């Protein structure tokens, strides 16, 4: 029932994601010199360094907000990919599966703690 525990749990999950080779294309904003048409397709860029910085600045109120930004990294990859078989997109799918597997208990524990707080 710790309402604040999600923050360190998210920091540790982000550390695991940064150790994972599949996260390398997503660690920093997409380079517009490498992908000149990126902003013609993607309206809201997102990357793991921005998520980590937002968390560390105390600019997420809940793990749901962090989860919305991480999911945006994956939906941007899906929207920008020229093929469902592309290398970078395929890395995004594995990383998404790993993230969802680990964020599930973070979200459940937070929501349960908040329900207990408001009982
Ligand atoms: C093609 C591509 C390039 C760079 C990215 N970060 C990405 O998500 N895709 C899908």
């Amino acid at each position: 029932y710790d309402i604040q525990a999600w923050k360190k749990q998210c920091e540790e999950l982000l550390n695991l994601i940064f150790q994972c080779e599949d996260s390398e294309p997503f660690r920093q904003p997409v380079d517009l010199l490498e992908y000149p048409d990126y902003r013609d397709i993607i309206d809201t860029p997102m990357d793991f360094a921005t998520v980590r910085e937002t968390l560390e600045a105390g600019n997420y109120e809940s793990p749901m907000e962090l989860c919305k930004d991480v999911r945006l990294i994956f939906s941007n990859s899906k929207a920008y990919t020229p093929s469902k078989r592309s290398r970078i997109y395929s890395m995004s799918l594995r990383l998404s599966a790993f993230f969802e597997e680990h964020i599930s208990s973070v979200l459940s524990d937070y929501k349960s703690a908040l329900r207990f707080h408001k009982r």
